[PDB]
């Protein structure tokens, strides 16, 4: 009668994929999505996951804390590895490292 938060998350991750967990009412979420949307992704290599799908919310927050070190969306994954949140993405974007990293992990179209 209850999907574990761990399964909800891990089912959406893959080695050569970007996965971002969001709530659409969060401004930091839309800011993060705006960074990622600058790029063109291969089929299936990018998923935007709406966490309002999961209940209870505290269980998913608690899981994100254990594997990412923070509770609140956005939570960004490059492959199965957590990058953290909006600030972490911005940092990599501002230093012009995001393109190289997305090339390495095989998610970019062409």
């Amino acid at each position: 009668h209850h999907q574990m938060a761990e399964e909800f998350v891990q089912q959406r991750l893959a080695n050569n994929k970007v996965t971002i967990f969001v709530k659409y009412t969060c401004p930091f979420c839309r800011n993060a999505l705006d960074i990622l949307n600058k790029f063109s992704f291969k089929r299936g290599a990018y998923e935007i996951v709406d966490i309002k799908e999961f209940k209870p919310e505290n269980e998913l927050r608690d899981y994100f804390e254990q594997i990412t070190g923070g509770k609140t969306v956005p939570r960004i994954f490059f492959g199965k590895t957590s990058i953290g949140g909006y600030s972490d993405l911005l940092e990599i974007d501002n230093m012009d490292a995001l393109g190289d990293i997305l090339s390495s992990i095989g998610v970019l179209r062409t």
